[PDB]
């Protein structure tokens, strides 16, 4: 695939991140990031995105080697870490044609899995509305404890 490449926003505390919920295939919660241009650098890219989805600009916060990459089915998401963002920081998309809602979430609280149907014996994971975000999650809860105590 396309490289993808975006933002984890954190706000003082380190306790809540910065989603975004899109609409169709896109209709659950994720980390605002989209995919390269031709010739365009990766920390432009996750400005770009950033700004397109959230109204907010990352580019003078950007630290090169702070970030979360995942290879998910031969495509590469890789995510800039972004902390110390205000809890109170209007925060509004470029067109509501592709961006439902923004809001905060505490990181305790969301998933780093979705759940099984081993209760119904059936194969397969549960609809989870994080479904996008719950990659990241625990890598970045280790990042964290890593790169802060």
């Amino acid at each position: 695939g396309v490289p993808t490449y975006g933002a984890i926003i954190l706000d003082e505390t380190l306790e809540n991140v910065l989603l975004v919920q899109g609409y169709l295939a896109k209709s659950g919660w994720g980390f605002p990031k989209g995919k390269v241009n031709k010739e365009e650098a990766p920390h432009d890219c996750a400005a770009r995105e950033v700004f397109e989805e959230t109204g907010f600009d990352i580019k003078d916060y950007i630290c090169k080697d702070d970030y979360i990459e995942l290879r998910i089915n031969d495509q590469l998401a890789r995510l800039y870490i972004i902390p110390g963002i205000p809890k109170d920081t209007k925060f509004n998309p470029k067109t509501r044609r592709e961006i439902r809602n923004i809001e905060w979430f505490s990181i305790e609280k969301l998933p780093c899995h979705r759940n099984d149907m081993t209760p119904k014996s059936k194969l397969g994971l549960a609809p989870n509305k994080f479904f996008m975000a719950i990659p990241f999650i625990r890598p970045l809860r280790d990042w964290l404890s890593r790169r802060f105590g």
